[PDB]
């Protein structure tokens, strides 16, 4: 398989709708060897991981603890051996809470709310590269999942602002990382149909935004030259999964685009 | 005069280097009346805004604070007249701790001072524009400053993020004047040698930052096709002084370079 | 005003729709002593013409004819007297066979076709420079019209490849006037209304490119945070004369959007 | 193999310098049945060709030429089998006259040097893609080589714009491969050492080519946070082939960079 004997750490599976749910599917079927990490439902997460392909450990990981994050690879190596290192961390993991994502105005969202979204949406990604790099092998990758902050739009709001900073972080990652031989990129997915999303559509931010939303996907798919179905994650699962390989050696701090072409085409 | 009669807010003098008096300077000399805010020394930045061309009443305000945010349309009327409104108002404020910005690894800045630096160089751009928006007029402009966060670099770190996410609220802010016909825009300045920076020459950073400054100061005098001279903050505050005129009426949410041309070159 | 006392050189008029005669009206209210140049129709130039502010006098040019080209320092001299010099050179020029922009595929433009149209459109932005440089003071600025080509779009076609290359170009032609002390940037204008512009409405490209371009024109005011009249050339006219200005200094080698912020937007 | 029973066209080898070449060697390993064209030296490039791990036949293709274009879909039936179609095809075919691309100043280039660079090197991406879109099958791929021309630098000059419109073919190129359900994509490569780039070395475009040479070679590798070996074609081979796979399904009219992350950093 693709990913044939790599250890690889995946963050972020909290439904089976979850992108880091089908990340970690197509990289079992590729032959990847995987060490899970689960947010707060625990006894939730475990119920989905269990149907994935093969099994896999999952530890628990809440990237605003310090203290999880300074146990994080005594914990890896407890699992998958002293001896042994990761080949591969993904981080799939976002947060911003309701005031800054959604109908509430822009203006109007506390600083205290944009700051934990930046925390868990943003710096994470640092804090889960140092916590981890300890225990990966020269010629690893990280990879984060990103949704195209380069323009603004509705209701996305400061959850955009803390894509943009994920982006800056990435390259400075790939500066620490690259000095031991690993390299950091994000994959920037087209909208994907999650039970949040799904929720959306349901008017659960608002009919404004539920309105925005179904503005945005119709015109994605219309935009992608290959077309763009939010109901399939699997194009974005696979794009992870050859970062995660050794198909992309030569591609560090960088973005790379899994959203059918949309964000070539102005229309 | 380029800004005859406009009535400008001018954040972020705290000596006659800082950008924000070279920005005040040439405002006043192209006819604009101003109002000053200072941060925390209040005493020590009257001194300098008396050597400004012009008087010009100074107003406390620090971004953090939201009863200053809160009272800072009030009091601006009160010093404009309540009948009156502003035409211009500069961001030109940022702040990140020895731990974000400097010698110290990437990954060893801790989140509360990070989140700090990301509050009063990013979301506070949002913060002011809410806070000046009900007293600006139709055909308004609002100026922050930026310093070219594309790209990683050395000893910037997580000042580079706060930039990124600048850019990024400075989008979503054009998206909110623009609803009252006002401009929101940054101007991406090279390296201006204020006394801060000055102090890196003199290895207060560290020697290895210095060096690292220095390094990228030659080579940015050197790729800009005409010249950058880092001890002139003129040029920098004549192109905030043409975003705040009414010269440029179609260009929002953008970033407007004052470098040189550096950022267009390889080398 | 804006331009006192600057001599500009103004390509590209040919209706009073053309972007250049707002470019050359605004620059001579602002106070600028122009002179024109005309292709091919100089008898309806003229005619044009006289309806400016002011009387000014027009020189044939052909960008593709080389003896126009290494004659045009030596005419303009004629006209502005010995010894004396341009402080600014505006191209607003372009060209595309019906074959490269429009409803034909773009996989069957022919090459001659195409060709032509970039040495029109790209090739003669270095061509203009090269040719007026000789006469252009220190100080001075060469602008040209750019429209946004960063994604490719229905019918622009092959134009969106020459605006592209054209992008390249002026920052290349900014290295070598930099040596001059000259500065070199494009205006990327959101969609405007000329005589062709509106042809496109009537069908003349055909219904799918007639509907097309109202998608287009409808999707940008609704993004551009401004708005956007295509009806109205003045905010483009007005960046240009700012460009040409000393206003901005700093900035060469470089694009300035006049499109009502619609390029910071995704919906 | 990552290509296992693929059927791909490859272009662009004249030396086992060629990026090409590498590409090939790659290809074939991972189980790809190669169709390789040759520009002019046929009876030299079999002399190559022979030392790939696998004979493949060799079809003439000039892409100046018309009726080589008209031709090669049928050309290709008749090697791989009438009803068999393709599934991915490689541009790796570039020029640029000594006028356009070296030491002689940018703006002495002649148009006819330019115009047969521009057709060789961007307009025959297109070309190309035309031509063979008939034998493609559905998901299949269309990769082409660039190197990243968004900023300008030394010497690379006419060939830097070619590149920028190359850039701009490529998402007009996905907009037509796409209907038939094919994507296309480019590869910006860091700098290899072809014998060309080893004659640049040597003097052979001036000394002051060969030393800015170095010094872009040189930053390179230092910006590189994973290093970057000019005399390693290999990593680029691996991304070419990655996008070749199915391992990016959702990306096209894109850009990938296979460049150690060096345009991620600023110094
Ligand atoms: N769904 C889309 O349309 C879309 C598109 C592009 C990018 N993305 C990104 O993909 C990633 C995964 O999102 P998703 O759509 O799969 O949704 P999701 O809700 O399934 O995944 C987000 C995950 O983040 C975890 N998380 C939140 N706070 C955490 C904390 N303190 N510590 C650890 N983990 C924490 C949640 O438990 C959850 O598992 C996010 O970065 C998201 O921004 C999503
Ligand atoms: N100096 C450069 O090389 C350079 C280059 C590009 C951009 N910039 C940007 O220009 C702006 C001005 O910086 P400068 O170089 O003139 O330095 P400066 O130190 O003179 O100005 C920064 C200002 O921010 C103010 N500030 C800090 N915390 C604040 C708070 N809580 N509330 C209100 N004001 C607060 C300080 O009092 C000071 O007046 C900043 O955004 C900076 O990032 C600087
Ligand atoms: N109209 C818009 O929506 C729009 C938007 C953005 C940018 N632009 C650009 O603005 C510029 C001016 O276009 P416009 O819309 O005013 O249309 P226009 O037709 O009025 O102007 C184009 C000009 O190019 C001239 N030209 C063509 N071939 C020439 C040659 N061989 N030598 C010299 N001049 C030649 C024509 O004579 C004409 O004066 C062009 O670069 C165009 O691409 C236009
Ligand atoms: N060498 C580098 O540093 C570098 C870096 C980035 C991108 N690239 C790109 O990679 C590609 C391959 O270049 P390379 O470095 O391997 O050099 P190369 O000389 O080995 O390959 C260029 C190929 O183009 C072919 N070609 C030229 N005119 C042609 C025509 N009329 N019809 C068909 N083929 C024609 C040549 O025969 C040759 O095989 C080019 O697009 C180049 O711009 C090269
Ligand atoms: C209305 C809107 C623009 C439609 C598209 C979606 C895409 C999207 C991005 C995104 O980052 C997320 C996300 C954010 C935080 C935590 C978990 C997931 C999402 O659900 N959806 C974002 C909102
Ligand atoms: C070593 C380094 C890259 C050299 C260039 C400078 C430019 C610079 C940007 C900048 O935002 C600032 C700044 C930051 C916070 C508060 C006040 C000012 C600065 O001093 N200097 C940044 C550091
Ligand atoms: C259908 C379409 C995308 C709508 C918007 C327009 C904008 C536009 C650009 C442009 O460069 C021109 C142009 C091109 C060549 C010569 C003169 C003018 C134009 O008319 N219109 C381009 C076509
Ligand atoms: C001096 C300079 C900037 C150093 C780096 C090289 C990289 C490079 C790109 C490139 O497109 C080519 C190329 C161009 C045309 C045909 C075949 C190959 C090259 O040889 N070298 C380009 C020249
Ligand atoms: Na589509
Ligand atoms: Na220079
Ligand atoms: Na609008
Ligand atoms: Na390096």
């Amino acid at each position: 398989g693709l990913l044939e004997g790599k250890r690889i750490l995946v963050t972020g599976i909290i439904t089976d709708s979850s992108i880091a749910f089908h990340i970690a599917k197509v990289a079992q079927e590729q032959g990847a060897e995987l060490v899970l990490t689960g947010f707060d439902r625990l006894r939730l997460i475990e119920r989905i991981t269990q149907r994935l392909p093969k099994p896999a450990p999952l530890l628990e990981l809440d990237v605003q603890n310090e203290e999880h994050l300074g146990s994080l690879a005594g914990r890896i190596s407890e699992v998958i051996g002293e001896g042994n290192k990761l080949d591969g961390v993904v981080h799939s993991i976002g947060f911003m809470p309701q005031s800054g994502m959604g109908v509430n105005p822009f203006f109007d969202a506390p600083f205290a709310d944009v700051s934990k979204g930046f925390h868990i949406s943003a710096f994470s990604y640092s804090s889960l590269a140092k916590a981890v790099l300890p225990v990966m092998n020269r010629g690893g990758s990280i990879v984060g999942m990103d949704f195209d902050p380069t323009r603004a739009m509705p209701a996305y709001n400061w959850m955009t602002v803390a894509k943009s900073a994920l982006e800056s972080v990435n390259r400075f990652v790939a500066r620490e990382a690259g000095k031991v031989g690993v390299r950091s990129n994000l994959v920037a997915a087209g909208p994907i149909r999650t039970l949040a999303m799904s929720a959306i559509v349901g008017g659960a931010l608002g009919d404004e935004a539920g309105q925005q939303m179904q503005l945005l996907e119709e015109g994605w798919d219309q935009r992608a030259p290959i077309g763009w179905d939010m109901k399939d994650p699997t194009p974005v699962a696979k794009t992870v999964c050859a970062l995660l390989s050794d198909w992309l050696p030569a591609t560090t701090g960088d973005i790379i685009f899994a959203d059918g072409g949309a964000h070539t085409q102005l229309l």
